[PDB]
């Protein structure tokens, strides 16, 4: 597999190439709810939901020294009747195998667990993260306000940009990887035009195995809030 | 929504493929679609076919969308015969197509023996390759070796005379256009040499919503080995 891509305009309730794990559900109106909510569409405490593109990417080449670039389009909103609404929606890649870790629904977003939240060397995650909850004696590892982050491996984002959630407004993010200069971009915009950005290098045959399924995971602890994913495009080219 | 996919050469970790019969990755990363013997020669009754994993969403009633396609292939033949045998095929089916009873030989893996030029029993559409044409056996062909459209029949909707060249590669792209519903295929040698056909088929009619795409190979009686070097795919949903 030398390139796959991919778009969801919206999300259809007959989709045949994605894993939906945990609470992830696709809802009558093209929706990707994540986390559970109740029978009145309320959003739950303890829930985590996850889904991953079917078709695998060959992220990196050992044998010949490839690696992909890729990008990923992604339109989202949040919705919450708590004055701290939690936990928050992530991007991530993973191996092809990765499950729903143990203890991971609450700050830690479905990705990672506990006793090894911080240990990079414990992890294969690449994640960005749209953290809504930060209280300092609990997620310990957040800055204290809501953010944008990039993950490498671990809870405690190797960079953040601050942010604002917009209670039931779309966001719209490109997370981009340039292979040449090892750099991760995120770009998110809200309709208003209010933009947030920040980056990082990583170098993601140090991270990931070869193989890797991209997707989404959110999650939430004793706070809670729902997670929709509207849209996805994906694309990755494998690369000398 | 869309799709797309390339194999520059084939992986023989590859993740993405649905292999069938005798279908094998080489040490040269070449998809060998049919059987060959320990010294790499062909032999006899053998079907191979491959499928790309993610299903492709080719047409969608609900909202009257008709999906283009675009498919990119270069692949060679081998014989020692004079009159080798039988061909490769691209071709689209529903997801979980599997290798028709009988059809190790004209039938080139896509059709069954009693149902194979009855449209109402089929659900193929085939750009075929087609290099055995005996008429007292081939009976539904032309008599020379011809590139042809497929469309629910082993018996080609149009054909455009072709000459096999040993162990050429021959450059393919098919293309369907749903705004003129016209199936068409470019095919090149390196040399310059062109083939041309089309068809306009309403691929609505002759295949369900959601499809697989890959390629097929077979040799009967005679035989000749039938080598994918590559595959680049993309497809689109478009409002009609
Ligand atoms: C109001 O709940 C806060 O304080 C509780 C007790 O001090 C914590 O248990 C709780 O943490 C859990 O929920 C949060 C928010 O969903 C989550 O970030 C964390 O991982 C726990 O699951 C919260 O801090
Ligand atoms: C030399 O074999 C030819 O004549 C034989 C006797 O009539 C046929 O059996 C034979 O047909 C089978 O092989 C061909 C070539 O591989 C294949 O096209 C056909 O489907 C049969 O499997 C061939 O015509
Ligand atoms: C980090 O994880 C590694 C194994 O992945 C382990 O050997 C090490 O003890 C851990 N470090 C800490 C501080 O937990
Ligand atoms: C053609 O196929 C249809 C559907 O399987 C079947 O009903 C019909 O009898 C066939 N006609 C023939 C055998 O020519
Ligand atoms: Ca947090
Ligand atoms: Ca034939
Ligand atoms: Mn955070
Ligand atoms: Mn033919």
């Amino acid at each position: 597999s030398d390139s796959l891509s991919f778009s969801f305009i919206n999300f259809d309730q007959d989709e045949r190439n994605v894993i939906a794990q945990g609470d992830a559900r696709i809802s009558g109106n093209n929706i990707l709810q994540l986390t559970r909510t109740d029978s009145d569409g309320t959003p739950v405490r303890s829930t985590v939901g996850r889904i991953l593109y079917s078709a695998q990417v060959r992220l990196w080449e050992k044998s010949t020294n490839r690696v992909a670039n890729f990008q990923s389009q992604f339109s989202f909103f949040l919705e919450s009747p708590l004055s701290n609404p939690a936990d928050g929606i992530a991007f991530f890649i993973a191996p092809p195998d990765t499950a729903i870790p143990s203890g991971s629904a609450g700050g830690l977003l479905g990705l990672f667990s506990p006793k090894t939240a911080q240990n990079e060397s414990a992890n294969q995650v690449l994640a960005v993260e749209f953290d809504t909850f930060y209280a300092q004696n609990s997620n310990t590892w957040d800055p204290n306000y809501p953010h944008i982050g990039i993950d490498v491996n671990s809870i405690k984002s190797a960079k953040t940009v601050r942010w604002e959630r917009r209670e039931g407004v779309t966001l719209n993010v490109l997370v981009t990887y340039n292979p040449s200069t090892k750099t991760l971009d995120v770009v998110a915009t809200y309709p208003d035009g209010q933009r947030y950005q920040i980056s990082v290098v990583v170098d993601v045959t140090t991270v990931l195995p070869e193989w890797v399924r991209v997707g989404f995971s959110a999650a939430s602890g004793e706070q809670f809030q729902t997670h929709n994913l509207e849209s996805w495009s994906f694309t990755s080219t494998l690369l000398y």
